[PDB]
């Protein structure tokens, strides 16, 4: 039996979903989306790690020229200086007063821990949603993984259901992204290639094994000071050393919707945003035949209690004839009220309680046990807890019923009025009659 | 739960403040006032004797 329905993407709120198919008793379906996974595909652009300045031990040719030769090595910096005379502890290191040269090298390279401490740029784009839903249903309780998009049928007791495209194909992950550990960073990282000294990205690698590495510390060498061996040299400090305390807080702090922010994989788990289309196949096992069921009659309301607190603040009492003890299917007709329970056991002690959650003053909704219908009619308080540590089973609808206590004042008012006008326009027409007769 | 009531300052006399709140069912409270005691502060000007 083919059936289709549309559960909200709140996680933990237990959707119920009515069938009423006429050859059978009816069956409330409880949909509750028990976990998402918001996963977009990423692409590396580079790696970014701190970076290691090598320096070797200067050539200092005494008595001597030197040459110096360019390398392809990364940040490559090299000078020879004319004219150095350095002391080491035991004397001059040169004979000669002023023939010598150092040859001062030195260049930039990968830190020996960026295969454990770097940051990952990526592009974050055209994600997908993962859902596990609890599906229960008569005596069928079960918890499946479906993946939401239109095709991904998944069974349950035989049911096949297929949870349909997400409403909105949004994320809270930007196109670009910078991942780190356990945190996630929306981030416009700069392309390979192009990366700044002393910012992020000033050394970049397109993956941390590659044999190629993008260096731009803006590296200088100096002249060595007279006397002095110690191959002096300025260079910008770590890029990504500065942004590991210029960070602040990861997106797992600051995602719209709820959203809980997790890496490896990157995802989004939790989000509050949309609606999950839903199509089910039950098959005719699941139903219970309208001879099975207890012919419910007579079926009225009261409440109890309503409060319109975010819980199911409100408590009915549906009272019956039935020819025999059963289950019956319950449900609200109305988006007003949700209620607790999907079924109830019909008595031959002629009543039972059902709970629900509204945030109306005065709610009205057509309740049903199996075949019979009727209006629930509530005076529903405001909560006296102005906070409260869990989300609303309700559905915020919050305009009152005509039959209300507001809406009888204000249908009074607007039916006086109205009355009178229409008295005077009455009047009007009757004496621009009598005026044209006479 | 916030309520307000107002006793006469009548000992023994056994006021029943009754409380209606909307989850519950009603209460009433007994208050009797059990003593007084009006202690007026005291300022010693001298002794006699």
């Amino acid at each position: 039996y083919e059936h289709t329905a549309t559960i909200p993407n709140v996680v933990g709120f237990p959707y119920k979903a009515h069938i009423e198919r006429n050859g059978f008793s009816p069956m409330t379906l409880q949909l509750e989306v028990v976990e998402t996974s918001l996963e977009p595909t990423l692409n590396l652009e580079y790696i970014t790690c701190e970076y290691k300045t090598v320096v070797p031990s200067p050539f200092i040719k005494c008595c001597g020229t030197s040459e110096c030769s360019s390398k392809e090595q990364p940040d490559y910096q090299c000078k020879v200086y004319t004219g150095v005379y350095p002391f080491m502890w035991g004397g001059a290191y040169c004979f000669c007063d002023s023939e010598n040269t150092q040859l001062s090298e030195a260049y930039v390279d990968r830190s020996d821990v960026c295969k454990h401490d770097h940051a990952s740029a990526y592009k974050a784009h055209t994600a997908s949603l993962k859902a596990t839903i609890r599906i229960s249903y008569g005596t069928i309780n079960q918890t499946t993984e479906a993946f939401v998009n239109g095709e991904h049928a998944v069974n349950v007791g035989g049911s096949k259901f297929i949870f349909g495209p997400i409403s909105t194909a949004w994320s809270p992950f930007d196109n670009k992204i910078v991942v780190y550990k356990d945190d996630v960073y929306n981030q416009d990282f700069p392309p390979y290639g192009s990366g700044q000294p002393g910012r992020f990205g000033d050394i970049q690698s397109r993956t941390v094994e590659s044999k190629d590495l993008y260096a731009n510390t803006a590296l200088k060498l100096s002249r060595p000071s007279p006397g002095v061996v110690h191959v002096p040299y300025t260079q910008t400090p770590s890029g990504f050393k500065y942004w590991l305390k210029e960070k602040g807080s990861s997106l797992n702090t600051k995602a719209p919707f709820g959203c809980k922010i997790k890496t490896n994989p990157v995802r989004a788990m939790d989000c509050a945003v949309g609606s999950i289309p839903v199509s089910m196949d039950i098959p005719d096992s699941a139903f219970t035949r309208v001879v099975d069921a207890p012919a419910v009659t007579d079926l009225s309301c009261q409440v109890v209690v309503c409060t319109h607190s975010s819980d199911f603040g409100g408590v009915a009492t549906l009272s019956y004839k039935t020819d025999k003890p059963g289950d019956c299917a319950v449900h609200s007709h109305s988006n007003v009220a949700t209620l607790q329970e999907a079924t109830v056991k019909v008595k031959t002690a002629g009543k039972v309680t059902v709970h629900f959650s509204t945030a109306s003053a005065s709610p009205a909704f057509k309740v049903s046990v199996c075949d019979a219908k009727t209006t629930c009619t509530a005076a529903c308080e405001p909560p006296k807890d102005h906070i409260v540590p869990y989300g609303a089973s309700h559905n915020n609808q919050v305009f009152p019923d005509m039959s209300g206590t507001a809406m009888t004042w204000v249908q009074r008012l607007a039916s006086g009025l109205g009355g009178l006008a229409l008295i005077a326009v009455v009047v009007l027409v009757l004496v621009t009659c009598i005026t044209m007769r006479r």
